[PDB]
């Protein structure tokens, strides 16, 4: 007894509250229920704006938003050539204003939609990054008081330099903390291969949570090596926007946590289909979510968080006064933990006019 | 804005208006909304209704339907031993009825719950077996002149003389109609390996829709040496209950079509993320639907298979006068189509009054 | 000049002597020679004694005991759909039913009837579980003091705090006990892959027996990551009931112990030809005995283990007063071994009046 | 209640009722229950003799004959070096003897003993071997009109000669009797590795039953190439003596018939392993029955062939009257198939009288 929902107008609003450009794209329906998703390109907000404004929405208007991967595989191959940041995130905007609005027309909480709750909330890391081991301590002091129990840890913001004082902190971090929290640590692709292997098992015996993207990017074929001789958990995904990034990863367990940006693979269609992948293979989710991430984004990896079975930890994201303003009832950890919204739809909605305040 | 759905009572009612004892599960709440689901084990309705009865119910009573897959795992694991035929039947009755409370309470279809269509219809295929090539022609053209496309064909209802016909019957049949329609058929594991792949790189010509079961049973590692020899299509997973039986078969592209019953594997919370499993690793979807499955059943897999990218083909139920009556509005293929239900929920309920007519 | 053995009748007693419900299978036979068989579902005591009552008991009656494999066959296969816990165990009690009746007809112990002794004894292993270090000593002293040199040791009856407990346990147990005893641990599926390596790096100093279950049960495909870097010796299978579960485990030698309950895989009949392919593969054998085994079970498990070239420990399981009652003759482990009957048959029957007082 | 079963002498008894040397073995044990068994070695009778009457010999005086593999693999390993024609045959013999006596014990058929029937008997296949296909012809019909359907057809009793003239032999034959019988062939190891991947394609249209011994014998890594082009099937193990030289093969499913003399890898014991082995993997039986080998031999691959699941077909022995006399009671084929010994034991043994007209 769900009438066709017909698309009536499509917008992106880009806003800058705070550090970062941020994209809501907006779908609006006849019914007047209208969808909100999110658009992450700080270093190109425009592009992603372009690609919305005259080449998804001509294609869009008209159409019954009911059929998101009918919409989705459309919008994905419409333009020939597919699969890139540009284009994903534009698409990745509109699918999830699509599931915005089904889950309003349900009456119900997005993740509810996907089918339920695996758990009650989601565990959240934070980052600590400074030039010094005062400064770090300094910094993890303060997130374990606020009942963080995972944080990214970064001394330091030549390649021997860098491998030497990470492997100091990871010690010195052990020595005065010993195991009050898990530590990540994102390598991001400054080693070569050879430099990886070493370091993957000098830094074994200090059990980090994961260290992400060891490699350099085209060379995931040098996992095997690690994966024979250290027991070290990687995390890998972050720039992905194409399946062929992380489908033979993901079937060859070379990695233990999937790190991909929701946004830049497509939206939650895709999002939900990549978790249950995860979850065959016995690999975890840590989604990323960067600083121009909106409310809106962090509400739906949140939801996306509390449902997929495999899901592990969602990465923090601050929020000022501007950008709370701007984006209305944003969750914020509680005790270490993120809650999913419990109103009907995605919970989160972009306030026009503050927006406005702030191009 | 959904509230907790509270389970009530758990009914499992068997009947049997024609040839097959049909179960179905009915899972109430508080609210007043019911849900229906279908287990099918004809061969032993007694087990599943007694594991419904005093092994499901107690540990549902007073539980939030809403969280369908929290209530699946721990049903799953329940009994400690897991996966066969009884506990995923009774499992699966009652995840199919959570899914339809879920989608009433979202007032949507099931499939449009799901996330929408991919297609507008599934097509259907038909059962000709005969003892004669007479016989099978008499039921094919019959079925042509319905709109039919995909036949299953069996001439016959010793493994050389079965070899023989067999192949004798798919040259008679593309001689007679070519390409006409598609011709199923399954070898019913009646074959040594060394005879499968005889089979296989002989019916190649042939061309089969796909050709099911050719291996016995627990041979599965012989797949490849037909794969590496023939092009022959295959389909595999009829009796399966458990994920090691088609994890590294798909993994492995070592089929095209799976042929799982979705009761058998638990229900639709298993059968979605196969589905995308399925996606994932090129194999198309087939799911069974018996002569014992209900309109219940039926009306689950058609929303399935519009809504899931790589459905392939659903499997024809008659229904005689008395199944219809005990299951009011059950589709029909029209032109060699199944359409789903348009109505909020699976779309097709059991008539509690008219199945007491049929103990 | 043995005639057919026509099988007469079927029974099914369930009894309560003690903590579990305890299932024997009895099978009758116009000569009167009477042979019992286990089976053991405590979760579900029901569902097996409906598939004994009026599904395997209607296809038996009439039949030549004597053919026990092709019986084995007929009855494994009779349901169509196979494999689960609730069959097996049900088909599992008659075969052992009609190993015993053969054993009695030869005037023989039941593992005579296999071939003979490969020893004279099988070593036994208990169980020390408690929440602190101080209530496990308590235990293994005990232990030792009673003449066994293997011991289950279980600290705490999150995964981080569980891993660590569990590696101080080893590390204090070898500070106490050293080489005095064999020390073997289940993590119980309760550990993430990347987990799981981890803890069988850290774990292997400590020289465990074995740890058992140390992935979750569909992820037996990390086994080549550990095994690749560890030398922790492992076992699995305790919830099998399907080949699939364990045919590539074995033949890739990716563990060290079989753990199949006799029962839940179907019997003496496949239990003989996987233990001949775990001699094949260099796998030793170590079938569950849990708590709700009767000394019916017990028994065939000794004669198993005595007959088995590659048997190497059978689990303990204590036995009241009320048992011994139920079950004559029931034996119990003498400085650490069980002994293989030797009368005639297996060697224990139940005391049908005394199961009558323990409904 | 059986008790210990002392073994008190041994013989070793040759004769020569008709072309071969055929070689008994006797067991005595104190109760006057004596077992008889089979040696095979024609080229070597004497070696067989010696290694049964001075080695074998000692060691068992006085040993409990109930414990079949114990005493198995004591003498597999009293040589130190082991495996070996001479070595196994002799062993094989004893084996056969000890579970003869086991039988008698039991007041069973040896294939009861087992576990009883997989089959009501086992089809048997003859021998045509002749230099012009007229010669053939005459061969095929003889045996045809006796109700035989499977026969062994060699033109010719230069390598390219060879294998056109087989091919023609497959071409003609196949052109003469079409389906009315099945086909097999040895190649006898007469082929280059490149030219058996040849011939495996060529012969492949001509479904032989199975081709015997296609590549030289230690080449069965070139099994692969053929395997990944043709569909033959493929039988190879006659002069295996050692688990070398059939584990790899059976375990990677490289052929479809194992081929082995019972006696050449050591008896019964190791029979019923191999047995199930072959079951697991998917590959069927045929042991070799060459002439030299007695009724005893035969009798016990006849209770082997009824009893094993894999067992697919007995080579023919002829028997003289001299032979029959020798020993009484020896099966001969009836319309086809064998029928195994229902009397206790094995069902046949050796006129000690009648073996002395015959040195
Ligand atoms: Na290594
Ligand atoms: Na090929």
């Amino acid at each position: 007894s769900l009438k066709e929902t017909i698309i009536s107008d499509i917008h992106c609003i880009i806003t800058k509250p705070d550090r970062h450009n941020l994209i809501t794209v907006v779908v609006e329906t006849n019914e007047g229920v209208t969808g909100f998703g999110c658009a992450t390109f700080q270093q190109r907000p425009l592009a992603v704006k372009t690609m919305v404004d005259e080449y998804l929405k001509p294609i869009l208007i008209g159409k019954n938003a009911n059929n998101i991967e009918d919409l989705w595989q459309m919008m994905m191959v419409n333009a020939y050539w597919r699969n890139g940041p540009v284009i994903n995130n534009a698409i990745s905007g509109v699918d999830m204003a699509l599931w915005d609005i089904k889950a309003k027309l349900a009456g119900m909480p997005l993740h509810q939609l996907f089918g339920g709750k695996s758990r009650d909330a989601i565990p959240v890391y934070t980052h600590a990054t400074s030039d010094t081991m005062e400064g770090i301590y300094d910094l993890v002091e303060g997130f374990l008081e606020k009942g963080y129990k995972h944080i990214r840890c970064q001394l330091g913001f030549d390649q021997d330099q860098y491998m030497d004082n990470t492997l100091t902190m990871f010690k010195s971090l052990r020595e005065k903390y010993g195991n009050q929290f898990h530590i990540l640590h994102d390598v991001h692709e400054r080693l070569f291969p050879n430099q990886a292997i070493q370091f993957a098992k000098e830094v074994e015996q200090y059990k980090p949570y994961f260290i992400e993207d060891i490699l350099p990017p085209n060379q995931t074929e040098w996992l095997d090596n690690i994966r024979s001789q250290s027991s070290v958990s990687l995390g890998l995904g972050e720039l992905f926007n194409n399946p062929e990034e992380w489908k033979s990863l993901i079937a060859n367990r070379r990695i233990d946590f999937i790190r991909c940006h929701v946004s830049q693979i497509g939206g939650i269609t895709p999002a939900l289909k990549l978790g249950h992948l995860c979850q065959n293979f016995g690999v975890r989710i840590a989604w990323h979510c960067p600083p121009d991430m909106t409310p809106i984004g962090a509400a739906v990896n949140t939801h996306l968080n509390v449902h997929l079975h495999n899901a592990a930890i969602q990465e923090h994201v601050e929020y000022n006064g501007n950008t709370h303003k701007v984006f209305p009832n944003a969750a914020e950890p509680i005790n270490g933990y993120l809650y999913a919204s419990e109103i009907a739809g995605i919970g989160v909605e972009i306030d026009r006019e503050a927006a406005a305040e702030f191009p």
